[PDB]
């Protein structure tokens, strides 16, 4: 039956059906056996181990469960019987690229298998093929500028400045603020929390002195145990290590400056289409006020010259999932994929073109439960 299109993050697995507009199911790319969802549930028992660190395969009998969990818990159908597209890391070795094809063709049988970089989908999803891409996870983050379909390899950039750091950075200044936030199990409150109140301020030093003194920055929030508590300037500055990581003793450059360092590495030619075709990718870019910041910022790095034009589209947390499902879906692609036999010896208008309300709308199941106060107890007893 139909194509499958697998994007597997360092903190989240997405997984789907080409042509589909959304994941099926999103699941956390972990493994106590259990995997995913039912391991995070049972973590109070259990030991978790994550297989995929910043986006790069460490470990392959964990990311062989996680496939099997996708294949036969939650996609439930015989992994045989359907074509698998998958993602991976720019800069992925290939020696990761050559275990993870084995696995597929031996391991799980796959009748198709193709491989792509997720930041190309991720331009593919907005309907071009010339952009730069901010792809922003859990685990890492990369700017990448791709002219014509293919990528400026000299012009890549990673920083390991993404989800996580915000996550612990915030559990961070909350522990300073008093909050016992201690287990593995509360820091995914503290993601939570992230996720939910968190946000990008315009003007970091503006609204830091207004913050002092005002009651609208305030909000509160549910603990599991039923405690509720109130979050205030830590919405803003948790993410300014973004754009100033150095509140994280990284010397790494933000990813506003990392932005503007990485068209600077391409031919002057090319970068007047690059800044008006910057694509934000990945959960990392979701915080409110994001767009405009890197709107501003990079406006005030950029030749008066240039027009900065930003895309990030209210779907960009999936944006590498649904450039799978709209790649695995043209004519001109299945000439490209690989067949069993295939293994066993050893355009560019499309995308333009592509219409993406003919995807068929689909509900994704987010399966990522947060932890009971029984568990965070559990969990306490280390
Ligand atoms: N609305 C939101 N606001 C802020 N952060 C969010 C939001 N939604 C998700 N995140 C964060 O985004 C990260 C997950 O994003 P995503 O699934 O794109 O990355 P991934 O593919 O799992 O990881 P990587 O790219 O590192 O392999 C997590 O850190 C999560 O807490
Ligand atoms: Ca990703």
């Amino acid at each position: 039956v139909a194509a499958l299109v697998i994007d597997n993050g360092s903190g989240m697995c997405k997984a789907g059906y080409a042509g589909d507009d959304a994941p099926h199911t999103v699941f956390p790319s972990v493994v106590g056996s259990f995997v995913g969802d039912e391991a995070q549930s049972k973590r109070g028992i259990l030991t978790l181990r994550y297989p995929i660190e910043h986006g790069i395969v460490t470990n392959w009998d964990d990311m062989e469960k996680i496939w099997h969990h996708t294949f036969y818990n939650e996609l439930r159908l015989a992994p045989e019987e359907h074509p698998v597209l998958l993602t991976e890391a720019p800069m992925n070795p290939k020696s990761n690229r050559e275990k993870m094809t084995q696995i597929m063709f031996e391991t799980f049988n796959v009748p198709a298998f193709y491989v792509s970089i997720q930041a190309v989908l991720s331009l593919y999803a907005s309907g071009r093929t010339t952009g730069i891409v901010l792809d922003s996870g859990d685990g890492v983050t990369h700017v990448v500028p791709i002219y014509a379909g293919f990528s400026l390899p000299h012009a890549i950039l990673r920083i390991d400045l993404a989800g996580r750091d915000l996550t612990d950075y915030l559990m961070k200044i909350l522990s300073e603020r008093g909050y016992t936030f201690s287990t593995s199990a509360e820091r995914e409150i503290v993601r939570d929390i992230k996720e939910k109140l968190c946000y990008v301020a315009l003007d970091f030093d503006q609204e830091l002195q207004t913050s002092s003194q005002s009651s609208s920055i305030e909000k509160s929030y549910e603990l599991p145990d039923g405690q509720v508590i109130t979050i205030g300037n830590e919405r803003f500055r948790a993410p300014e290590a973004l754009f100033h990581p150095s509140v994280l003793g990284l010397e790494a450059s933000g990813i506003d400056q990392t932005t503007y360092n990485s068209i600077m590495k391409c031919d002057v030619d090319v970068r007047k289409e690059l800044y008006s075709n910057i694509v934000m990718s990945g959960g990392t870019t979701m915080f409110p006020g994001i767009a405009e910041r890197m709107q501003k910022e990079l406006t005030a790095l950029a030749p008066s010259s240039m027009k900065v034009k930003i895309s990030a589209p209210p779907e960009r947390k999936y944006s590498v999932w649904i450039g799978g499902s709209i790649l695995a879906s043209l004519g001109t692609f299945q000439q490209m994929w690989i067949s069993k036999q295939e293994y066993d010896e050893s355009d560019m208008a499309e995308i333009e073109k592509f219409d993406k309300s003919k995807l068929k709308k689909t509900e994704t199941q987010e399966k990522n439960p947060l932890p009971s106060k029984e568990t965070i107890e559990q969990e306490k007893q280390a």
